[PDB]
């Protein structure tokens, strides 16, 4: 029958302060004592929690009438839009619109986003000048807001970006969303609701002069390396024929644009940070660095494609420290887990946090190591070792532009500047519904040439 449980401390509420305190932990803590599967009750949810990547494949493999993602991620309507993506009417429609974003993911783009990257950076340079701080975390999160809204959206965007505020917006949208927000979808947010009208109106006119654009120059269309996904969007059809809304394209750029930024600014702060602050990874990372680069003087993507070590920093920071801590379904029917018979309405919820620290799978887990994984393949030991991209039917599409960003920004960084960081290496806050650096994350940086 039903698996162990943590003990409500209240009716209703259940554990929710523990868990509010820190979820990861909470999560570790109730491992210790109740097993691999516990169900704790969080402000009215039976949440059902999946704790050794032994137990995954049933959570990975899983249909969607089995398992709903939709159920659980609905809550970001307000953010994305109606009718969009995990509130799309289907499953079969958000993985469509899933696909629009993807299509503006490719090889020919990639070339063009590492100019895009050169570019943002060349801009920031002036504003940082010949030496000073900097809080690491803004920093990347203001390159990406540039960097993410061209490489996805085009250059157009950019003069809204320097003239009409709207990274003032992404922010206002970005802070009117909550963890609190997937317990209580409905809590009003009248900046966060201001702000997305603010932006839907703007990429209206997006959408709008493009469509023009089309018209005056519709060799665009055969451009493999100027097509974006505002193009994709305008272009393409349901594969039933059905037409998009401009409703519909403006939501989809929106949810891309939210997943195009955060995960991968705070992953860049997490990398550089844990890389200047170790003087072997450092060396490392500049001798493959001086290798790649040879006498050429900026990036391209064939060099981006060589830098294994800096990709392997990475993803020694998802595993300490992933964005997206948990990787949540609603069971539609009862599931079976091992033992237990999960019952259905319940959430099955899986950690990448979690799982980062897993004796089983790593050893000294709070060091920050990469060789744990170019020589020790710890992450191998077992099929969902690492998670910090999910896994399965809906593994993470972004994974390939997230990687070539943060290597590129971090590269460029590099290339201009000698840094250091201040103090110790914080710990994650888990204030946000993307999880990153608690503040203050500053470094000093000195021009090199
Ligand atoms: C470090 C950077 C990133 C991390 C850690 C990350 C993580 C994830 C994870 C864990 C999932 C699985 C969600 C689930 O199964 O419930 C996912 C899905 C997804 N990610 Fe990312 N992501 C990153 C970057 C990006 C980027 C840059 C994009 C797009 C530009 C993106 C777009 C998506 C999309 C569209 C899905 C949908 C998969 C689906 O529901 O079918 N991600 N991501
Ligand atoms: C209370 C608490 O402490 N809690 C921690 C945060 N808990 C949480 C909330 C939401 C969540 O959502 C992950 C799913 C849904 O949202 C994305 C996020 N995302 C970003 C980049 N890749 C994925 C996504 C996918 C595709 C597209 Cl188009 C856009 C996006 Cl935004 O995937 C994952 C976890 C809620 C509970
Ligand atoms: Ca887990």
């Amino acid at each position: 029958k039903l698996p162990p449980r943590v003990p409500n401390l209240i009716p209703y509420v259940g554990s929710f302060v523990s868990f509010a305190k820190n979820p990861v932990q909470f999560i570790i803590d109730n491992s210790k004592k109740y097993g691999d599967v516990f169900t704790a009750t969080i402000l009215g949810k039976e949440m059902t929690f999946l704790n050794h990547p032994k137990i995954l494949d049933t959570f990975f493999k899983a249909t969607d009438n089995e398992l709903s993602l939709r159920d659980v991620y609905r809550f970001m309507r307000p953010v994305f839009g109606t009718g969009v993506v995990y509130d799309a009417d289907s499953t079969e429609r958000m993985m469509e619109q899933v696909k629009f974003v993807s299509s503006g993911l490719t090889t020919a783009r990639f070339r063009v986003f590492v100019d895009i990257f050169e570019d943002e950076i060349a801009h920031k340079v002036k504003e940082l000048g010949p030496e000073g701080t900097v809080d690491v975390a803004e920093l990347m999160a203001d390159l990406i807001i540039f960097t993410a809204s061209r490489c996805l959206l085009g250059d157009e965007v950019r003069q809204y970006l320097s003239e009409k505020n709207l990274g003032k917006l992404y922010h206002d949208i970005d802070d009117g969303i909550s963890p609190l927000s997937f317990f209580y979808p409905s809590l009003p947010a009248p900046k966060r609701d201001k702000a997305r009208k603010a932006v839907g109106e703007i990429f209206q006119e997006l959408l709008d002069k493009r469509r023009e654009e089309h018209k005056k120059h519709p060799e665009r269309l055969l451009d493999e390396s100027k097509m974006d996904v505002v193009d994709h969007l305008l272009t393409q059809k349901y594969k039933d024929g059905q037409e998009l809304t401009d409703v519909h394209r403006i939501g989809i750029l929106i949810a891309g644009l939210f997943a195009g930024q955060h995960t991968s600014s705070i992953t860049s702060s997490w990398t550089l940070m844990n890389v200047i602050s170790n003087k072997k990874v450092l060396e490392k990372v500049r001798k493959e660095q001086e290798e790649i680069m040879g006498s050429d003087k900026v990036l391209d993507y064939d060099k981006v494609m060589k830098m294994d070590y800096l990709e392997a920093c990475m993803k020694e920071a998802l595993r300490m420290y992933p964005p997206l801590i948990m990787i949540m379904r609603m069971a539609r029917k009862p599931r079976e887990c091992e033992q237990y018979i999960i019952p259905k309405g319940n959430i099955l919820v899986v950690s990448p946090s979690v799982a980062g620290r897993c004796t089983d799978t790593y050893t000294n887990p709070d060091v920050f190591d990469p060789e744990r994984l170019t020589e020790r393949k710890e992450h191998e030991k077992f099929k969902y070792g690492a998670v910090p991209f999910g896994a399965g039917r809906h593994k993470c599409i972004g994974e390939n532009f997230a990687l070539l960003q943060v290597k590129s920004i971090i590269s460029i960084l590099l290339r201009y500047f000698d840094m250091e960081y201040i103090g110790k290496i914080p710990d994650p806050s888990y204030t946000s519904l993307v999880v990153g650096p608690s503040p203050p994350t500053r470094m000093r940086y000195k021009l090199r040439k």
